């Protein structure tokens, strides 16, 4: 199998090209691509470690020799915080990243499974969609919004909590993957019980991780070997399953049958074609039925906010 | 066990923790430190991976928390003769740290030039009273890796076994892969020179593809991994962990050089032969001798 990480010279692209390097399985190809001029010296230094990765790293404007023959991309380019920019500013050109790298995307690996990773994920899957969408080429099966960081938050602030080891804790978490759409379902980790207070404060927590890296990095930057870890996680989680491996089930948010939004993260069962199966959500608690319709008017707003980037 | 990474906030010290955080033994403690105002959030941000290791981050001046109660210090500290003059100081301050606040501790020196930098660290603990030989190790690991990947690949094999030994220093003529003893491989002796001026050149090889950006660090981060986790099996109690590093030993070449370790409970269980070297080998250590000696010496003035 072919991986490609298009944003490879970020903090999160070398994070996660280091991890893809040392646990794809052997016989894979992995391909760094970034406008960064660093980026071919990154896939070089890499290309030192001795597993049966093979490894190239791509710079310009053009990722299509990154993109020639990808069975997932992994789009991690963008910009988390940046001298002067606020939101909105972050959002324009984290929105126009997504845009373009799909559209290379659609040109030269349209089957591929691709992961957004690149933020706000609720509104840039939207976008990467639409672009998917004009091409002619979307499947709604390989298009992926990649929410595993916040699963594996809520595992190490479930296991803190509750006594247990971090590894052996697994928190579905379902909805979107910012603010008040992260919905972890803290009534359906087994074995334990939560009061009203601790899902409050272990919900806004959650909800909230991000700017807990922020300020103890003093405003210096964000959570960059965290997301790699993750993106790693949900990376080699589709490759198993591209390969063949059956039972594989990861949280991330799709397209799906618009119960809720028409993109929503929810269990998935992957397979060779990307998503094999939507599973359901399960049963939710009062407090988690709650924040689910309570969020829905949000996350309905970030979809449509891509749609709009695409054409306007 | 616990390990501490000076320098942490660096490339390489950022990936040197990341793969701690997800390869140490459960119950393992990590500590951070880096005078970078960022690294108590790269605690943070490692620390929302749900593994069972303790992570922790420290800035400012004083290392000491992030030291207390160490089993391993991994320093990568750092950033040409003023480039050269503030990376002795780093190593040498953060070695005074050490020696202060865990002085039992197996300590392994990134920071380059290695060859240099582990002589600083050397002085400054006798200074100290309390240098012990068999704790001390420059990290050549990555000559190690790159060897394997470059006879890997040149020979056809899982890259993942092949193992070839690397003897002398950690810069330049001073890097020694002992190609003639990998087993059930032969190599010409075009390829001999064309691997050997390979892995010697290999740190100009990323320095030049990074074009400005810099140099190796996430190889160099897994390679630190790799020592640093033998360094904890072999304090554990596990047996046949053996890694070539820079130490000081017999001083039959030099009087700090890489050869094969058995490591053990207190660090170097027994520093092993070098073994049979072909002709070619042979002529390239002595070759190396002058350059090794006088990179040793400059790091004994420069603290002395």
């Amino acid at each position: 199998m072919k991986v490609a990480v298009l944003g490879a010279a970020g903090g999160i692209g070398q994070a996660l090209a280091l991890l893809l390097k040392t646990q794809l399985p052997s016989g894979s190809e992995l391909s760094l691509y970034d406008i960064a001029p660093v980026t071919p010296g990154v896939a070089v230094d890499l290309s030192h470690i001795p597993t049966a990765v093979k490894i190239k790293g791509f710079s310009g404007e053009d990722a299509t020799p990154a993109l020639e023959g990808a069975d997932v991309v992994l789009i991690s380019a963008g910009v988390a915080r940046k001298p002067g920019m606020d939101r909105s500013d972050l959002f324009n050109v984290n929105a126009g990243i997504v845009k373009n790298l799909v559209q290379q995307v659609a040109k030269t690996c349209p089957k591929a499974c691709i992961g957004i990773i690149t933020n706000p994920v609720n509104t840039t899957v939207a976008i990467a969609a639409e672009v998917l969408k004009k091409a002619g080429v979307y499947d709604k099966n390989k298009l992926f919004g990649v929410t595993t960081l916040d699963i594996i938050r809520s595992n190490t602030f479930v296991a803190e909590l509750k006594g247990k080891q971090p590894g052996e804790v697994e928190v579905p978490v379902i909805g979107g993957h910012s603010g008040v759409t992260i919905l972890p379902l803290l009534s359906q980790v087994p074995g334990v019980s939560f009061t009203e207070q601790e899902v409050a404060d272990l919900t806004k927590r959650i909800q909230n991780a991000g700017t807990e890296v922020v300020e103890a990095k003093a405003g210096g930057g964000s959570a960059t070997l965290s997301m790699g870890q993750a993106a790693a996680r949900f990376g080699l989680s589709l490759v198993r399953a591209l390969q063949g491996e059956q039972g594989v089930v990861e949280c991330a948010y799709v397209e799906g049958d618009g119960q809720y939004a028409r993109f929503f993260s929810q269990p998935l069962l992957l397979g060779k074609n990307g998503v094999e199966e939507r599973k359901s959500i399960g049963t939710l608690s009062a407090f988690e039925q709650n924040a689910l319709e309570g969020m829905l008017d949000t996350l309905k707003k970030d979809i449509a906010l891509g749609e709009e980037f695409v054409n306007k």
